[PDB]
């Protein structure tokens, strides 16, 4: 029960993933309840991961979940905009970014690849190095995002749009050093690809455009 990430004192929250997840289930319930719920209540909702999302709800979505791990979003009468925001946030709370810095560059070098195929295969070589704790989640997250891009014509959200609203967190650069001419417009792409080709990445699907 040590304060830090979360402002309030929690028993399950704040703690690191490796501590949250268990050998039985590598994926965090929260992510499941949230994601599963989002896709459960229609994954073709307009501006699903775009609407700020009434924080009010998001505040409880997590709080209630903490006190009770048997809550039912369906009965909570919540809104996708909320459940979606609470999920993306949870990642921010974590002590470390879903994506490790030991691969930060490794991904860029593989993302800056001209040969579409190469760029993909390359990433698949790094996606494995990902921590055996976060990798399990990431692989699950990317799957959800992709499912959305499918109905981008309805929900009005494409792999890109999402990846753009997910890169801000999934990838948090920490330089704070007197250095310029380094910024790279790949961080956004890296994620996108992982989503668009999410299949060929895990489901070994087909390379999409």
């Amino acid at each position: 029960g040590s304060s830090g990430s979360s402002g309030w004192e929690s028993n399950y929250f704040g703690m690191p993933l490796q501590d949250l997840v268990t050998a039985e289930k590598p994926i965090p319930l929260f992510v499941e309840k949230c994601v599963e719920f989002i896709e459960d209540t229609g994954l073709c909702t307009e501006g699903l991961y775009r609407v700020s999302g009434n924080k009010t709800d998001q505040d409880n979505i997590q709080k209630q979940f903490d006190q009770d791990h048997n809550i039912n979003l369906v009965s909570m009468e919540v809104t996708v905009n909320a459940v979606a925001g609470a999920l993306k946030a949870f990642f921010a709370d974590l002590p470390d970014p879903l994506i490790p810095y030991s691969l930060h560059p490794e991904l860029l070098e593989a993302a800056k690849i001209p040969d579409k195929t190469e760029r993909l295969h390359a990433l698949k070589e790094i996606v494995k190095k990902f921590h055996p704790v976060n990798y399990d989640v990431f692989r699950y997250v990317i799957t959800h995002l992709n499912r959305v891009s499918q109905q981008h014509k309805i929900n009005l959200m494409t792999a890109d749009n999402l990846s753009i609203c997910f890169w801000p967190t999934l990838m948090r650069p920490d330089f704070e050093n007197r250095e310029f001419l380094s910024t790279t417009k790949i961080h956004q792409s890296v994620v996108e690809t992982f989503i668009q080709q999410c299949q060929f990445f895990f489901y070994n699907g087909e390379i999409v455009e």
